[PDB]
């Protein structure tokens, strides 16, 4: 059995001797058809409180099918910042057959104040995102359910619970999923301590974005008010003053990301607008603070990193985008992976470099050392 996790600060980008952005070796975390008829999709990447690097994704049996294909959430771990990886472990295993259960679309949320790690994902029976019915009974086979897996030992062992009920206050909400990738712990302003992740829902209004949050460090979850229309997988990031930003996939396919702001820790959001500067093919993406610990008013606090497929129509060209100004503008886009990338994610590693994941015939990992950042967003 493993030691209990101890509180520790999230990592910040550190400087490197690199002068430009250069992908490191490509590591093949999981390869489709290894073993036969097994497919891998939907990446999540986090740095656990002990500095371990953790990669989560779906194992999909038979084909790469979404929920209700009876999937499993699996993980691999690096103790040396991406260099080498342990073998796969199961977070939660699905079961096949008439009474199939599926666990699918993972996101991490690391709490630095306690060392605990969360892995959100769906729990499916017979119904997917689109065909799920209204109802919150844990055994309802027509409901797409929300599960959270909790680890207190840096991601070695997990325990499971359905959070569907406590995050459904509008009874017409017929479906939900936490967006895969990573949520956040707030570190600044009046809501510091709050844990938060973004959902996509369908309700009587339309297909909306919706925050779920915890002020008791992950024992209970509550849903904020929903926002927007034609919303899809969206991610929340804490801006330099503790204002929150949501960055969203656009189910209407404008060719762009969508963005909204919250002044109350995700309880309420304002208007959803296009981000003209962020070309997206209607696809998942991740936005993260480069220096999460940095205080309001500093130059480090306003730096956001963003990965997506920078293309209007196709999920190709995994691109790191940089904002120096709390996401008001995007001054730099650089493709780190030409060709098919599918869903991409990124996270700051404990050595201060950036870790990335993308989908190409399974799940692939690489590292972007970060020394070159000062020349795009100066620190003084």
């Amino acid at each position: 059995t493993w030691p209990a996790a101890v509180p520790a600060p999230l990592p910040d980008v550190r400087a490197d001797s690199s002068t430009r952005m250069l992908l490191g070796p490509v590591v093949d975390l999981a390869v489709n058809e290894h073993p036969e008829g097994v497919f891998y999709r939907i990446p999540a990447l986090a740095t656990a409180s002990n500095g371990d690097l953790l990669a989560s994704y779906d194992l999909r049996p038979g084909s790469a099918g979404d929920a209700p294909n009876p999937n499993s959430i699996v993980q691999r771990r690096s103790r040396d910042n991406g260099r080498t990886w342990g073998p796969q472990t199961v977070i939660h295993a699905g079961t096949p057959g008439r009474r199939k259960v599926g666990y699918s679309d993972p996101s991490y949320l690391v709490d630095p104040a306690t060392g605990r790690i969360l892995n959100f994902h769906v729990k499916s029976y017979d119904r997917g995102f689109a065909t799920s019915e209204v109802g919150t009974d844990p055994d309802d086979r027509h409901v797409l359910h929300a599960e959270v897996s909790t680890s207190t030992d840096n991601g070695h062992t997990w325990t499971h619970r359905d959070i569907t009920r406590e995050i459904t206050s509008d009874p017409t909400t017929r479906t939900r999923f936490v967006a895969s990738g990573q949520g956040i712990a707030l570190l600044h302003g009046p809501h510091a301590g709050r844990l938060i992740a973004q959902m996509t829902v369908r309700n009587s209004v339309g297909q909306q974005a919706q925050s779920i949050y915890s002020d008791d460090h992950g024992i209970t979850w509550h849903a904020g008010n929903p926002v927007g229309r034609m919303m899809d997988e969206n991610k929340v990031v804490e801006l330099s003053d503790g204002t929150l930003m949501l960055n969203s996939r656009d189910a209407a396919r404008s060719g762009r990301r969508k963005v909204a702001y919250s002044q109350d820790g995700g309880l309420t959001w304002g208007p959803v607008k296009l981000v003209d500067d962020l070309i997206d093919p209607t696809n998942n993406a991740q936005i993260i603070r480069a220096y999460p610990n940095a205080r309001a008013g500093s130059a480090k606090a306003r730096i956001l990193l963003f990965t997506n497929a920078r293309n209007a129509t196709e999920r190709v060209n995994g691109t790191l985008s940089v904002s120096c100004d709390d996401g008001r503008t995007w001054v730099s886009h650089q493709t780190y992976m030409p060709g098919e990338v599918g869903y991409t994610t990124a996270a700051v590693q404990s050595d201060g470099a950036l870790g990335v994941l993308w989908e190409r015939d399974g799940i692939r990992y690489s590292t972007i050392p970060m020394g070159w950042l000062n020349s795009v967003c100066p620190l003084a």
